[PDB]
C-alpha cells in the first residue's frame, strides 16, 4: 500500500558505521547503496576481481534482481526490506562445515526480531535450510554462494514488505504485528547476532547447532522434502549432521538431505 510508504524511512549510513565498525566489532566496512542488481552478486564480483570481502557489508534499500536457491530469484520494493550481503573467509575451516554457516545465519535474523513481537505465533522458527518463519509466513530468506576464499552470505529480510508486493507465501514484520519497525535498529541487531554466529562457526561452538535445534520448526514434524532434480521424499525430519545436512526418518530408514525445499505437514 503507499500508506506503508510513510513506514519505510531510509537508512543511516553514517549511524550503522558508528554502530558496527570499530573496536570490539569484526565488520570492516558497510555501505549503503540505493538500489543493485543483487548484494550477493555485487560481493561475488568484487571477491572476484581480488577484494578481501571478509567482514565487508554490503546493504540496498532496493534490489531489482534479487537471488534465490536454485536459480529462483528474490522480490522487494524500495525500503521494505533489509537486504543485505557480508562476506566471510572460510578456508580456514573444514569443508564439511561450511553448511553450518547458511544455517548460523538463519537463527542471527531470528534472533535479531523475535522480541520485537507483542505474542510469537504458532509456526514461528527456523525452517530447514534457509528461512525464517513466522506464522507459517516467509519472514526471511537466506542465501549462501561460494567465491574462493570466501563464503558471501545473503539475507533478505521482510520488515514492512507486504505479501502482495512479493509473494503470497510471504510474511514482515509489519503483518506480525510490529506497528513501527525500525530498519536501522534491526539492522544493527542482525549484524550483530551474526558476527557472534559467524565466531561461532568458525570455532566449532557447540552452542550453535543446539540454538539452533531449540529454534528449529523442521526436527520433529512430518515433511515432504522436494529434492534438486525434482523428486520428492515424505518422512519426520529428525535431526542436523555435523555438515549441517537434514536427517530424515523414512519408515525406519535414514535419509540424509544436503539440499532441498523443505514443506512441513500436518
Ligand atoms: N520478499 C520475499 N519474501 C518472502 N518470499 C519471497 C520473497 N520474494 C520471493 N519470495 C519467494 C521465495 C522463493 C525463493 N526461496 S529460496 O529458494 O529458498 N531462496 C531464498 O529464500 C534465498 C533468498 C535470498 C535473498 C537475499 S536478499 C540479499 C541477497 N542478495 C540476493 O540477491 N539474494 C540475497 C521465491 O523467490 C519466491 O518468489
Amino acid at each position: 500500500v503507499t500508506d506503508r510508504d510513510r513506514l519505510r524511512p531510509p537508512l543511516d549510513e553514517r549511524s550503522l558505521r558508528d554502530q558496527l565498525i570499530g573496536a570490539g566489532s569484526g565488520w570492516r566496512q558497510l555501505d549503503v547503496v540505493a538500489q543493485t542488481g543483487s548484494t550477493n552478486a555485487d560481493l561475488l564480483a568484487r571477491a572476484a576481481s581480488g577484494a578481501d570481502i571478509d567482514g565487508v557489508v554490503l546493504i540496498a534499500e532496493h534490489q531489482t534482481a534479487g537471488r534465490g536457491r536454485h536459480g529462483r530469484g528474490w522480490a522487494a520494493t524500495a525500503r521494505a526490506q533489509i537486504i543485505l550481503s557480508v562476506g566471510v573467509r572460510v578456508v580456514d575451516v573444514p569443508v564439511q562445515a561450511w553448511g553450518w554457516l547458511s544455517l548460523a545465519a538463519g537463527l542471527a535474523v531470528l534472533d535479531s526480531v523475535a522480541p520485537l513481537i507483542a505474542v510469537p505465533p504458532a509456526e514461528t522458527g527456523l525452517k530447514w535450510p534457509n528461512d525464517v518463519l513466522a506464522r507459517g509466513g516467509k519472514l526471511a530468506g537466506i542465501l549462501a554462494e561460494v567465491a574462493q576464499p570466501f563464503v558471501v552470505l545473503g539475507v533478505g529480510l521482510n520488515v514492512t514488505q507486504a505479501p502482495e508486493e512479493v509473494d503470497p507465501d510471504a510474511t514482515s514484520l509489519l503483518d506480525l504485528g510490529v506497528a513501527a519497525p525500525d530498519r536501522n535498529r534491526i539492522a544493527s541487531r542482525l549484524l550483530r547476532e551474526l558476527e557472534a554466529r559467524i565466531i561461532q562457526w568458525r570455532n566449532a561452538n557447540p552452542q550453535l547447532a543446539a540454538d539452533y535445534r531449540a529454534r528449529s520448526l523442521t526436527i520433529g514434524s512430518r515433511v515432504r522434502v522436494e529434492l534438486p532434480g525434482g523428486q520428492d521424499v515424505v518422512g519426520i525430519a529428525r535431526d542436523i549432521d555435523d555438515q549441517g545436512r537434514l536427517c530424515l526418518d523414512v519408515g525406519g530408514r535414514t535419509v540424509v538431505v544436503s539440499a532441498g525445499d523443505v514443506v512441513h505437514l500436518r
